[PDB]
DNA sequence: AAAGCCGGATGTGAG
DNA sequence: TCTCACATCCGGCTT
């Protein structure tokens, strides 16, 4: 969690964690499908990782949608706030 | 309406 | 350096 740097990383560990269950959660780990259930509270919890000011969830979802192309998470469509991790932590890097 | 999602255009700071 | 990985902003589309 402390060690993490990019978004994808971030967003992982928050997700091996229970204790973060109320800002983001899995829907369904084995197809590593994730709701982001607090946009506004884990963009807070992603500038505070950075030691930045002003982060807010319009910022970070640009971010996230970087990843679309490429194909680190793509955002199940017609959901709300659902993405699905395409990309194991090693197949990252 | 008004908010959510999109990708373009550019900035920025670390490597 | 350019590249990388977002950060910042925004008009257009969608819900």
């Amino acid at each position: 969690i402390a060690d993490s740097r990019l978004l994808w990383d971030y967003v992982y560990q928050l997700l091996s964690d229970s204790r973060y269950e109320n800002f983001i959660r899995w829907e369904d780990k084995e197809s590593k499908i994730f709701r982001i259930v607090d946009p506004n509270g884990l963009a807070r919890l992603w500038g505070n990782h950075k030691n930045r000011t002003n982060m807010t969830y319009e910022k970070m979802s640009r971010a996230l949608r970087y990843y679309y192309k490429l194909n680190i998470i793509r955002k199940e469509p017609g959901q709300r706030l659902l993405f699905r991790f395409m990309k194991t932590p090693d197949e990252i890097m």
